[PDB]
């Protein structure tokens, strides 16, 4: 074999997924413009883990396993490039990870908010048109986000909700309430994809994924050149990974505001398993499936406590600090999100464990010398965003 | 005064609104790149009514009344131009009509679908950033669309719905189900604006307007150079206006599919009244108001019957025809949309009448010689849309 095009395959979730699918005997290609690497240079950021070039990564996988992952380097907003890549590779499934995914990045200034929405929304439209024109039976596996739902006072469902209003009943798309220009772009993508499923018969699965944690997967650990990236800065780093690096270097854990912000989380090992399950059990023609892709819910305060306890077993004397919240969001809220569809399809989750935290903390300790502590604290305000292009 | 910037003020709703606000003693400017006129040239379309240039329109208003409407000609996706215009004029309210508004146009080909979403979504983001940066208390009056809601099996509310789910209650944004790339772009705009109201304290009113009919308003009838446009082609023309022109030239009324498609409608005289009411009674800081802006619901079959009856009084022997539907939409559906907010603020509606139809039909008869009958039938298919840029 089945052929899979992994858009955004040089990135954190995409690289792990591309190797996993190749190991599982799918024919794989990666489509990526490598702009994520340019943003690191522009903002003065760097991965905790040293990573190899995409060309060296692919060459190493071939040297170890004999399998060749094809590479197409270009911007999916350039339709000529996307169309040529689709016609060259002929995918049966497309996994779309190729978007600007950082909420803080989308809030840096007007230019970055506009870039986020243009890049994300137009790139996704181009993918839909390429599938329609060149391979209409191709299944689109799209990375959405649990952030599309916001934090309502009712249970969050997997994409749809059956409502009885004024004596009539209907099943409708779940109301969306995004809290950054990045999260909004995903809501726009999901609405666009749903329309094309109905109008054109597209088959698609929206994976509304929770926050991912971890750096190791079976394939990326096979050789140092296959190593994945691990972000810890305040722009691309996410909560748990950030807390583990902070603990390792002796920085107090950065709890934003009250710390009651609750979200779904999952191990990167489960990201790759879930994508494979969605590919192996495809949506039907005209169907827009929505899966809430996470394994456990945690508040920021709960994460801080877990990291503190794991850190104590390693002699790190972890401390916590309250950072005035750079974001506009609820710091105490109801949260009960449903997640059963992937489990019904066979997901065997790796729940957060003492073993995982010990391994991740030891990993951060091993590379603590590479950590730029100046990038730990957040400097991007949701309220103070302006129009001048900022230089960090 | 009070200062109002009318983005899209050379267009059908915008020109009528700009003159009305100027007559009502607001200081007005028009911001428009005139691209709508370019699309007419590119597609081979023309207004039923001959219209003057925007410069001659403004000069005539000044010659008649002594009032000067300021003009800024540029693309609001060019932030330097938008920012300079905002700083020059200093608006207290911004009315945003400046978007690609045709559903068929958005479905012509990939390039037009992408242009629609980029132009509309990025232009609106630029307006939000200009308000935040240069005049944070400025009230945004945005034209959304009744099409954002689609045709659910439950009553349609004015933007929000209170739901009880699994024993908890909350008031949430109403689920959106758009049916063209144009309608989707409005859903994206509404979600973006709602976020900025919460994050930045923006004051905004989304006017989800129904289909507009008519060509005359008090101000545009004061001199021939002030005349508004009246579209009848299958790309920019809308149902009632199209049926009146068809009746006048002897073309059978073009009912798409079964004809049970039901929508809200309103007279252009009410469009201008509603915008003025929203400006005179502004949203509060941080509030995202949503008004369903229409006065009556009609199915396409009902419109066809009304035009046939009015046409009989003028000796036109109106016929009807069933056209295989170019669109993907429900042709028989429940429809009960709420519309009380504008009435509570004082709206005095001009309900569809025998008098209005007689006047509109007589108007079409007066200019029947200008009608290009080759543009009456639809040639844009929702299902057959492709990637090659089409020449019409
Ligand atoms: N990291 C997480 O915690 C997390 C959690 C939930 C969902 N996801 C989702 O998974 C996806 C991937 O996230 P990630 O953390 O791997 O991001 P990443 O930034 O590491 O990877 C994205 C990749 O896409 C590429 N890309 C971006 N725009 C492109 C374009 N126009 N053309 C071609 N390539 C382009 C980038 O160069 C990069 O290699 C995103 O949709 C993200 O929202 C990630
Ligand atoms: N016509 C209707 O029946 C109807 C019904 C409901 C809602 N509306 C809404 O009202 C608004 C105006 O509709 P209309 O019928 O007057 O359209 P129109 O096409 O006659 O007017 C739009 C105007 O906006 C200008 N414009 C477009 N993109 C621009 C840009 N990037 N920069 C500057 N100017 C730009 C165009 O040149 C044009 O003069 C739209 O939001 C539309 O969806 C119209
Ligand atoms: O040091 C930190 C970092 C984050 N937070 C809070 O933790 C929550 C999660 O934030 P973060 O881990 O930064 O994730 P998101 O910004 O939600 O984004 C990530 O997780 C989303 C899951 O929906 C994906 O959509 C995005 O692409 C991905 O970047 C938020 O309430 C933050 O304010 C803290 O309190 N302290
Ligand atoms: O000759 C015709 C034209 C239209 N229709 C049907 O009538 C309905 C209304 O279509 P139309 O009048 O073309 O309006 P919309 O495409 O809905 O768009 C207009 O009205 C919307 C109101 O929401 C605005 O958002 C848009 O900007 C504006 O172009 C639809 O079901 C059409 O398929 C026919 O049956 N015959």
């Amino acid at each position: 074999g089945s052929r899979v095009m992994v858009i955004g395959g040089d990135g954190y979730c995409g690289w792990a997924t591309a190797l996993h699918l190749s190991k599982k005997n799918y024919e794989v290609c990666i489509v990526d413009n490598l702009v994520r690497r340019l943003f690191d240079h522009q903002l003065g950021l760097e991965s905790l883990t040293p990573i190899a070039s995409i060309h060296d990564r692919i060459s190493r996988w071939k040297a170890l396993t004999g399998k060749s992952i094809e590479l197409y380097v270009g911007d999916i907003c350039d339709f000529e490039f996307l169309a040529e890549s689709f016609k060259s590779f002929e995918p049966d499934s497309v996994v779309h990870f190729g978007e600007q995914r950082s909420a803080p990045y989308s809030m840096i200034d007007r230019s970055r908010a506009v870039y986020t929405q243009h890049n994300n929304v137009i790139g996704t439209l181009n993918v839909l048109f390429a599938i329609k024109e060149f391979g209409e039976e191709c299944h689109l596996v799209k990375l959405g986000t649990m952030g599309e739902y916001g934090t309502p006072n009712i249970d969050i469902e997997e994409g749809y909700i059956t409502i009885t209003h004024n004596g009539r009943t209907d099943t409708l798309p779940y109301p969306k309430q995004a809290s950054s220009f990045y999260h909004l772009s995903k809501v726009h993508d999901s609405h666009n994809i749903a329309f094309t499923c109905k109008a054109w018969g597209i088959r698609a699965t929206d994976l509304n994924q929770g926050v991912v944690y971890g750096v190791k997967t079976d394939e990326t650990e096979m050789h140092e050149e296959l190593r994945n990236r691990l972000d810890y800065d305040a722009v691309f780093g996410t909560a748990l990974n950030r807390f583990c690096v902070q603990a390792a270097v002796g920085h107090p854990l950065t709890v934003y505001g009250k710390g009651g912000q609750t979200r779904g989380y999952l191990d990167i090992r489960d990201t790759v398993q879930c994508v494979e399950i969605a590919i192996a059990n495809p949506a039907k023609a005209g169907e827009f499936r929505v899966f809430n892709q996470f394994t456990e819910q945690f508040s920021v305060n709960e994460l801080a406590s877990l990291v503190t306890k794991a850190g104590s077993k390693l002699g790190l004397d972890v401390k916590k600090m309250t950072v005035p919240n750079p974001r506009v969001e609820a710091e105490e809220h109801y949260y009960n999100a449903k997640h059963t569809k992937l489990m019904e399809l066979g997901l065997e989750p790796h729940y957060l464990s003492d073993s995982l935290l010990d391994s991740l903390l030891n990993f951060a300790v091993q590379f603590k010398d590479r950590v730029d502590t100046k990038q730990i604290m957040p400097s991007v305000s949701w309220k103070k965003i302006g129009v001048k292009t900022k230089s960090m």
